[PDB]
């Protein structure tokens, strides 16, 4: 059957990332604020839960947070959680909540045009620096390696950016919207490179054979609509600090 | 609970759209070909089920489409139709096969700069043609007459064309992909204009809380993953046969 969700406690999983979900320091404890935080704050306005928001711990992965979910810890999880077949078979997902695809990351001055210099092998592969339990480990696997495990292995995208500056690694891969982000607000010596690749979604996951799934598809779809998902993306991501 | 496909019958519906599903008459018979008909067979071979293929009649709306699955004449319908908030109270969607969004058809040389035109009146509202029971007339009601169905309505593709070409309306709304495909393959009069607008996805059509959800998303996200889509959407939509 099916159910809507007013009244309902949901736990939420969030994953840190910026402007997704933004994880802010104060005297002490800690704030959320994101795109994440105010599409929740949308949903429960709209349907009527009680958002219990829950920030995953260091250093978790995309795939440890949908495993998270599966094993009961979280009700639903929201961000920039890309749509897989493998996750599908363990969790469900909502309708998309945004359109996704990746780029490279490097150093400026590095000498790469593009996917074909990994491709080719033009970096070594353990220059290559790639997020475990993340679709771009995904597409590693497939579509570089041959299934082999070959890369510098990365526990977060701080670890990424660090590694990219120490010049441990030469390239790595993001999501476009925070690639942009990150390149046109944080790290302006970083940069991307080539023709995006994996054309994607992001969608909210959820247990499978949810009692509250068209509750909350018919949402989603709803603020799609009504414009306030393009509205939530220009006000989180239409910022440029860098020269 | 859920269920794999395999050996199971499923009766598919789908739609005259090209080249999404190319409908001809031989010597009497019907012959179907498309992308539509390519991802059938795509499908099929990877989850075993039995397709038995049925063709819409005539002048058969998306919406109505939709209610003839919602009535059980289907168990899926497969093609260009798009995810919406209100067709999704009543069935259910799969993953998304394709991104999509709407663009403004006009004759060539018609002087319309985008959709600002058409709220703010430069077109008389009879000589906007919307076809009825699509997400065009969706977004029509919505963003340009505040609920009022004032327009000219239209009841096929071809009552669009053939009235844009004989001067009876000056535009109308077609989804991007098959818009690009018949202007720049078979009315090499008319064109589009202006921005992108109701950005969206393209879902096959299921029943509400599916036995069989699972089985088709997983297999739809790996078809996206081992490059599928893409392959089929360039061999039915890269084709530019005008001058
Ligand atoms: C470029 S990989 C970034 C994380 C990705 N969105 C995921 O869900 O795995
Ligand atoms: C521009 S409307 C074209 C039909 C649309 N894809 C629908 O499902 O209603
Ligand atoms: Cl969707
Ligand atoms: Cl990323
Ligand atoms: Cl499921
Ligand atoms: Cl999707
Ligand atoms: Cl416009
Ligand atoms: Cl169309
Ligand atoms: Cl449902």
């Amino acid at each position: 059957g099916s159910a809507r969700l007013k009244g309902i406690t949901l736990r939420i999983g969030v994953i840190e990332s910026v402007p997704f979900t933004i994880v802010a320091n104060v005297i002490n404890t800690t704030k959320l604020t994101g795109y994440v935080l105010d599409l929740i704050e949308y949903l429960r306005d709209k349907m009527g839960f009680v958002a219990d928001v829950q920030l995953a711990p260091p250093n978790t992965s995309y795939t440890g947070l949908v495993l998270a979910l599966a094993n009961g810890d979280y009700d639903i999880a929201i961000g920039d959680i890309t749509v897989t077949s493998a996750r599908r078979e363990i969790v469900a997902f909502s309708n998309s909540i945004s359109d996704n695809s990746m780029r490279i990351l490097m150093r400026k001055g590095t000498l790469i045009d593009g996917m074909d210099d990994l491709k080719n092998g033009k970096i070594p592969y353990n220059r290559i620096g790639i997020r475990i339990g993340t679709a771009g480990e995904d597409y590693y696997l497939r579509e570089i390696s041959g299934g082999s495990r070959n890369f510098y292995p990365l526990k977060s995208r701080q670890e990424m950016y660090d590694s990219l500056l120490a010049g441990i690694i030469d390239v790595s891969f993001m999501d476009i919207g925070t690639a942009e982000y990150v390149t046109n607000n944080i790290y302006c010596n970083l940069t991307l490179v080539g023709e995006d690749f994996d054309k994607s979604t992001f969608g909210i996951v959820t247990p499978k054979e949810w009692l509250y799934a068209k509750d909350l598809d018919v949402n989603i779809l709803s603020l799609r609509e009504t414009g306030i998902l393009d509205n939530l993306k220009k006000k989180w991501f239409q910022t440029k600090a860098c020269p």
